[PDB]
């Protein structure tokens, strides 16, 4: 698709069998999702946003579908205000910015 | 142009007679710039994201040039970690996300 930006670029994702809403976010290096259960071990990560820092749980090699496009990669889990799909997964789905 | 997302999508902007580097940010509703002076009226606002909220000054009807493309709109000024070009100005330069 070609997604214009008059509204938030929200898509459906599928992670852990479940559908969620998420924001396609070119300003995010990494993908950050609200609290949920994921398999395997996690590693610590601190990320900084507009208001300060939050600790998240880093899960690697997670299967995740974004707007119907299959990806496998890192997902950060923690107290984000909204689910955000960052560049690590935008690159897997072949997304670019165009003007 | 077509901008890939292997790295942060940074561009040069001109705002208030100054050159700055800023991130093209589809996850940002509004444009947020580090502390600077702008002409005209403003009003206070709180904006939120990862890590909580910051207080900003809202200036309306500000001209900007984003990677060579002019537009006009609201600019929020305050203690953002990164200068952000949000959707309110990305729409005006015709930016889309494509995959
Ligand atoms: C109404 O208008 C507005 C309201 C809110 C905003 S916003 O809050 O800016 N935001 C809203 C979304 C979160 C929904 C836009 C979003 O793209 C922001 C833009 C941003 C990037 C950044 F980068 C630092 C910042 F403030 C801000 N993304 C993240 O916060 C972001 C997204 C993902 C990650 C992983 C990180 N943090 C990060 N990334 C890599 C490394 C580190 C790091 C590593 C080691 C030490 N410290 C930091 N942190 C940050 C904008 C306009
Ligand atoms: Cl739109
Ligand atoms: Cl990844
Ligand atoms: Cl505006
Ligand atoms: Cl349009
Ligand atoms: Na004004």
């Amino acid at each position: 698709p070609q997604i214009t930006l008059w509204k938030r670029p929200l898509v459906t994702i599928k992670i852990g069998g479940q559908l969620k809403e998420a924001l396609l976010d070119t300003g995010a290096d990494d993908t950050v999702i609200e609290e949920m259960s994921l398999p395997g071990r996690w590693k610590p990560k601190m990320i900084g946003g507009i208001g300060g820092f939050i600790k998240v749980r880093q899960y690697d090699q997670i299967i995740i579908e974004i707007a119907g496009h299959k990806a496998i990669g890192t997902v950060l889990v923690g107290p984000t205000p909204v689910n955000i799909i960052g560049r690590n997964l935008l690159t897997q789905i072949g997304a670019t910015l165009n003007f």
